């Protein structure tokens, strides 16, 4: 079976290797370094390609898994605010996926700021949050939805759609047909975004740095990495693309830990395989 234990044994073998492989050397020319005092990664062993990296301050990847465009991150630091709120807005973007849960962000030991929740002022920027709709995804997993929109004196005002996962636990994987609904969520509701910027004639929609769906939970290596996976999936222009590319492009262009959990991988697997889509490279 090109989907029993033996397929999914080498499977593991190679992204292993990649992972041992991709873990961070002090120093390493292959992932981005905090310029001064200021704390760049939220986890020190979770570091960002250089290569990729979006800012110079964030802990942030430009991600392409075949032909899908994303922003892969970190949750940022209370000291990232201003600037992950420049990203968002310089990146026009369509939609913003957390699936951090709502139990992590209250926690204040763990140092996750509120940012999307309520409105606030960081720096020059003023951020406006107002919640919309909410959908219930299967097995009580539920999407809150909020825009927020990004002002600054001098710089066109952003409003941005929030994709709020609030229960997908730390370490876990959500189902096959939760994955598949919340990707779906996703998809439309940045479509919907990109739809409007290209009613009103929109530049962003010509630049492939722009308009990416921005997708964090905690580390944004776990739960962030099994949606990209799943979108990866939903878009037709990836036929064939195999499961040991999707995870081998998210880890060479982010980090080796992307698709954190044996059980974030079998979920991506099983998508996989309801679509006949190949597990390994010939
Ligand atoms: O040390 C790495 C680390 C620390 C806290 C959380 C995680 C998470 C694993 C997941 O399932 C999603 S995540 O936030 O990338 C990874």
């Amino acid at each position: 079976s090109p989907y029993g234990p033996e397929a999914r044994a080498e499977l593991s073998s190679r992204l292993t290797t990649l992972r041992n492989t991709l873990a961070p050397a002090t120093n390493d020319p292959r992932y981005l370094q905090a310029c001064g005092g200021e704390k760049l990664n939220r986890f020190r062993d979770i570091q960002c390609r250089r290569q990729t990296a979006v800012r110079a301050d964030l802990n942030a990847n430009y991600i392409q898994v075949g032909n899908t465009r994303t922003i892969a991150c970190q949750y940022p630091l209370q000291s990232q605010l201003e600037s992950h709120f420049r990203m968002l807005a310089e990146n026009r973007t369509p939609v913003l996926a957390v699936l951090a849960s709502s139990s992590e962000i209250a926690n204040q030991r763990f140092g996750m700021p509120d940012y999307f929740r309520q409105s606030g002022t960081y720096g020059s920027i003023t951020v406006e949050s107002k919640m919309t709709q909410q959908v219930g995804l299967g097995d009580g997993i539920m999407a809150d939805m909020y825009t927020l929109t990004i002002r600054e004196a001098g710089q066109k005002t952003i409003s941005v759609p929030v994709v709020h996962v609030g229960n997908w636990p730390d370490q876990t994987a959500v189902s096959s047909e939760v994955t598949k609904a919340l990707a779906s969520l996703v998809d439309q509701t940045a479509e919907t975004k990109r739809n409007m910027y290209e009613s009103k004639g929109s530049s962003a929609v010509a630049d492939d740095s722009k308009l990416r769906p921005v997708i964090h939970c905690r580390a944004g290596v776990g739960r962030t990495a099994q949606l990209i996976g799943a979108m990866c999936m939903n878009d037709s222009r990836n036929s064939q693309l195999s499961v040991e590319d999707m995870v081998s492009q998210m880890r060479v262009q982010r980090n080796g830990i992307m698709v954190q959990k044996d059980e974030q991988l079998d979920v991506l697997i099983k998508l996989a395989e309801g679509q006949g889509r190949p597990l390994l490279n010939s």
